[PDB]
């Protein structure tokens, strides 16, 4: 039949004026792997608008949750700003994406590097019980500009205290819980992330996932290549998986 279903907005939560999470109804048939993204849409007049969002809720949850940043003059953002419980939202029947951590072998140290809304797929991955079982440590570094944008900080700091480590990074504001004033590629170069994790990072033992703004993803990838890491490919184990967050 159609390539999508009509779902309902269940609720919208403002964490700041411009950062929302929201939940939608989940059809019985909708399957995804943690780390993948949905395509969400609205009827607009006689046409459509569609955008991709990483699922932030657990694979086993009974709803689908998403984390969206509201962009000035952005067309989907204007619709998100007006939507409310009971409104129709369209859900593409297929989930997509290759941020699939179980393609890395058990026993490694998993290091997730993200910016902004790029934390979203890693939230779903952290809800998989087997991820902290399979990997020796699970580490999440979330870079934003200002500490107000660390909207999962209280939750992830509490989970932090097979260890889970959370390192917040604020690139434009000085936060005397994490690291401040520098972006993730620089913090890899100067060993600050390794020091914050209290875990030596090596190509043999570390496996990276990257999700963030395109410039950060590129700069982080190139930095890791300089440090001796390689992309995961079909036949290459490698140490890096990456996806642009927009
Ligand atoms: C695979 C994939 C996964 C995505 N996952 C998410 C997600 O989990 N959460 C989310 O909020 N967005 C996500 N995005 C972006 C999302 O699809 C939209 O682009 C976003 O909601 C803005 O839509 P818009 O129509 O208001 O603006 P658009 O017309 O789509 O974009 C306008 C401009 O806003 C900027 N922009 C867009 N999205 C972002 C963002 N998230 N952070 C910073 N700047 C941005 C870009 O400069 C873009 O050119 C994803 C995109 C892709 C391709
Ligand atoms: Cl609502
Ligand atoms: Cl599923
Ligand atoms: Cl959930
Ligand atoms: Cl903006
Ligand atoms: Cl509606
Ligand atoms: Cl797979
Ligand atoms: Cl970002
Ligand atoms: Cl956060
Ligand atoms: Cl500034
Ligand atoms: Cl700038
Ligand atoms: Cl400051
Ligand atoms: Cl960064
Ligand atoms: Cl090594
Ligand atoms: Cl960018
Ligand atoms: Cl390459
Ligand atoms: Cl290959
Ligand atoms: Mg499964």
């Amino acid at each position: 039949e159609a390539k999508f279903t009509e779902e309902k907005i269940l609720w919208v939560k403002h964490h700041t004026p411009k950062l929302i999470t929201f939940a939608i109804s989940r059809p019985e048939s909708y399957r995804f792997k943690a780390g993948q993204f949905s395509r969400l849409g609205f009827y607009e007049g006689k046409g459509f608008i569609w955008r991709a969002y990483s699922v932030v809720s657990a694979e086993y949850a009974d709803t689908l949750e998403y984390f969206a940043v509201l962009i000035q003059d952005g067309p989907m953002s204007a619709l998100f700003a007006k939507m409310q419980q009971g409104d129709t939202i369209l859900l593409d029947k297929n989930a997509t994406g290759f941020l699939l951590p179980e393609r890395f072998p058990d026993g490694k140290d998993l290091v997730m590097l993200c910016t902004g809304s790029g934390i979203a797929p890693f939230l779903s991955i952290l809800e998989q019980p087997e991820i902290r079982q399979r990997f020796d440590t699970v580490n999440l570094i979330h870079s934003v500009s200002f500490p107000e944008e660390l909207i999962f900080n209280d939750r992830l700091a509490a989970l932090s205290e097979h260890s889970f480590r959370f390192v917040p990074v604020t690139t434009r504001a000085a936060n005397p819980s994490g690291l401040s004033g520098k972006r993730i590629p620089e913090l890899l170069k100067n060993n600050s992330i390794e020091q914050a994790l209290h875990t030596k990072l090596t190509p043999e033992s570390t496996r990276f996932m990257i999700c963030g703004n395109p410039e950060m993803v590129k700069d982080t990838f190139q930095t890791l290549l300089d440090m001796g890491y390689a992309m995961h490919r079909n036949r290459i184990p490698g140490q890096i998986m990456m996806e642009n967050g927009f």
